[PDB]
């Protein structure tokens, strides 16, 4: 086994090793709650638990493409309520920024649509935004598909004026992958390439309860260490790979439970980067508060 | 066709007052005993998996594995001594299942806990399937000896910190709990084939449903049988638990403390007064020696 001890210290020792040259990050809504965006499945605070004032047939409807096509108002009410005044990336995003700067980041597969990975300084080459993004929008008609920038959409969303294409008066939706829409081709191409060479998997703020994303933890070589930084164990045992932190055959999986920012701080310190990470977060947070 | 009128606690309680709901099966786990001061296994920070450092185990699950226990039984008995609950006082949830017994509604209680609080709350053996055994009785481990020992013996040996060894054959005497790697009792399977043909409601409480074959029990239920979960968090997601999809039809999740969920359910059923009275009286009766 590549790790000497199934701990955060073991993972950090490994990250200092020579064979650990390509790290893949898998991240979810948990890495953004510190930036004031709540997750989906945390009880009480999650979105599933605060969707009653929309009067939905079922909670998931607000995320279903077909329902959105027949009653988009609720999704856009949610978009207006959840629009973040400031898109301020967290300590976790900037830890992935450090991984980019040290040549360790092969890819960040993100399930979030908040584009905080871009604001933290990850580039498109670095990213697989598996569920799309809110940054750009498109008309839904197969013969229209007129694109619209975030400025336009934002103005409509806050004006509670349902986004309709100017030319065909159709529905214009953020380029998010609603339930029932296929993932970007980039997801599959990048997957087939990246997971042949990956040396370390960094799973953060995700419950691994939505496929096909979670199965990504199963594509890694059987020797690639997997560190989970998350409030709770996830990915154990719907699923095809299997996080094994505690059994008699466990050898490569490590779970560090707690806040994503706190775990990134501990990991950085272990690697001697805590100082640089705090400085980077400080500088960028101050710089953003200038626009 | 959606035996529940609405996927809520109120819908489930309406169903329970209906004529069609005559058989309730309870599936419960460590979560129903944390109010009684016994912690669960997989809760972060407070769970047993997160507090096994002082036993110096090769791996967290080893403390519960039959093979490790047979070769390194000292850590399990240290945990047994330190985890032995000073008072065995069932929680409001146990007594709510007692209310279910008294109203003729309880077909069976399948429990994963070994603390026997379901008996102290007044469920009888015919009411119970202790799927993972109990601490109440112990046996020597030799396949030809199998001499039984009562809890008095065990309590005394555990607290005097002397590894329990058989008087006749000097082998290891372990509690009759189902360690990882031991088969479940035949009662589990018999009772299952019968109970899940006539069950009208599933009550899953204080369990993460992450251990097999217990968790699959929610799959033996008829496709029409409603299933309500009372738990701090969604778990179990026939079929699995479908609370939120467009196809959800029979599953209801009430997130929170098991005791509070039992209180709310009882109130909807008009039993809250009786439940609180029973809890107070039984706590007082047990404290009176
Ligand atoms: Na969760
Ligand atoms: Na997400
Ligand atoms: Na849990
Ligand atoms: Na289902
Ligand atoms: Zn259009
Ligand atoms: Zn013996």
């Amino acid at each position: 086994r590549l790790l000497d001890e199934l701990t955060l210290e073991g993972v950090a020792r490994y990250m200092q090793s020579e064979r650990c040259r390509r790290v893949i990050c898998l991240v979810g809504a948990g890495i953004s709650t510190s930036a004031g965006i709540p997750d989906f499945r945390s009880p009480s605070t999650g979105l599933y638990d605060n969707l009653e004032k929309y009067h939905l047939p079922y909670p998931e409807a607000i995320f279903e493409i077909s329902y959105f096509k027949k009653h988009p108002e609720p999704f856009f009410a949610l978009a207006k309520e959840l629009y973040p005044g400031q898109f301020k990336p967290t300590i976790c995003h900037y830890f992935m920024r450090l991984l980019k700067d040290k040549g360790l980041l092969l890819r960040c597969y993100t399930q979030n649509i908040d584009t905080l990975e871009r604001i933290a300084g990850l580039e498109q080459e670095d990213l697989v935004e598996a569920h799309g993004t809110f940054y750009t929008s498109h008309c839904v008609s197969a013969s229209c598909r007129h694109e619209y920038p975030l400025s336009w959409m934002k103005e409509k969303i806050f004006s509670e004026v349902t986004p309709k294409c100017e030319d065909c008066q159709s529905l214009v939706k953020p380029d998010i992958v609603f339930f029932g829409e296929s993932l970007p081709a980039r997801f599959f191409s990048c997957m087939q390439s990246d997971f042949l060479k990956v040396d370390l998997l960094l799973v953060m703020g995700t419950s691994l309860q939505v496929q096909p994303f979670a199965s990504l933890i199963s594509k890694a070589p059987l020797s690639t260490p997997r560190l989970l930084i998350n409030k709770e164990k996830a990915g154990q045992s719907g699923l095809g790979g299997g996080m094994d932190f505690d059994s008699k055959k466990a050898y490569r999986d490590v779970a560090w439970l707690g806040e994503c920012d706190q775990g990134c701080l501990a990991l950085a310190e272990l690697l001697g980067w805590k100082k640089e990470l705090e400085d980077l977060v400080r500088r960028e947070h101050a710089s953003i508060d200038a626009q």
